[PDB]
């Protein structure tokens, strides 16, 4: 897959979005995920007593890490598809170590889709959407080919 130049420049103004306030954003992301398809709550070892999205939302260290995450998803995207070098490091971990499948990436992709959504009413359209979608589609490719080079079926 590659993205035209105009669809890079979409995702890349989205982006701008996210990163006035990047804290709010991974808050929510992480919440929606967890809600959505709380199996992937088991994975985190730190969240998992954690059981309504009431006490979600009142946990800082939750939200730390959803600015962890954004932070190292942003600089993937700024890189317009040429991120070899910083998929790397988040492959090794993911595979490795976490043991996320990539279908779980699929699941916090659609969680990414729907916060915008939420977050941004009059600013995220359909080809914001359309380019954003294919942005998530070539990181999670590129991911789960990075998890076949190290040896594991994601
Ligand atoms: C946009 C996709 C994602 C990005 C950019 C991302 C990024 C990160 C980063 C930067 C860290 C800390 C350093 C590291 O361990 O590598 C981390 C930790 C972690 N990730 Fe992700 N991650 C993503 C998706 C996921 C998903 C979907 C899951 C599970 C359902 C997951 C599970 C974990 C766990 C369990 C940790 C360790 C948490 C802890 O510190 O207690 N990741 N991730």
């Amino acid at each position: 897959m590659v993205l035209s130049e105009g669809e890079w420049q979409l995702v890349l103004h989205v982006w701008a979005k996210v990163e006035a306030d990047v804290a709010g954003h991974g808050q929510d992301i992480l919440i929606r995920l967890f809600k959505s398809h709380p199996e992937t709550l088991e994975k985190f070892d730190r969240f998992k007593h954690l059981k309504t999205e009431a006490e979600m939302k009142a946990s800082e260290d939750l939200k730390k890490h959803g600015v962890t995450v954004l932070t190292a998803l942003g600089a993937i995207l700024k890189k317009k598809g040429h991120h070899e070098a910083e998929l790397k490091p988040l492959a090794q971990s993911h595979a490795t170590k976490h043991k996320i499948p990539i279908k779980y990436l699929e699941f916090i992709s659609e969680a990414i889709i729907h916060v915008l959504h939420s977050r941004h009413p009059g600013n995220f359209g359909a080809d914001a959407q359309g380019a954003m979608n294919k942005a998530l589609e070539l990181f999670r490719k590129d991911i789960a080919a990075k998890y076949k080079e190290l040896g594991y079926q994601g």
